[PDB]
């Protein structure tokens, strides 16, 4: 399984450190119930960005 | 919170919703990193 969980996860994290403001947005919405919402708006984009 | 609190929350909400480490790291990997930034800081404004 390549690209690994753990890569891919790094790879996020890495991002994450780079723009710490996609960390503070994901943890606004996260910590305010909101999380399903930002599941559903990124998915969506992904799947548009392929398709 | 700590910068360390945030993404260990953050760490966690991914390992329950695998779609959206897939879907995240499919964003970043291809280059759409900034949209991605974008639409989430977007969202988390209005919120």
């Amino acid at each position: 399984t390549i690209p690994s969980s753990q890569e891919k996860i790094a790879t996020i994290h890495e991002y994450l450190l780079e723009h710490k403001e996609l960390e503070e947005a994901m943890f606004s919405l996260i910590s305010q119930g909101r999380g399903r919402s930002l599941i559903n708006m990124v998915v969506k984009s992904a799947l548009n960005i392929e398709t």
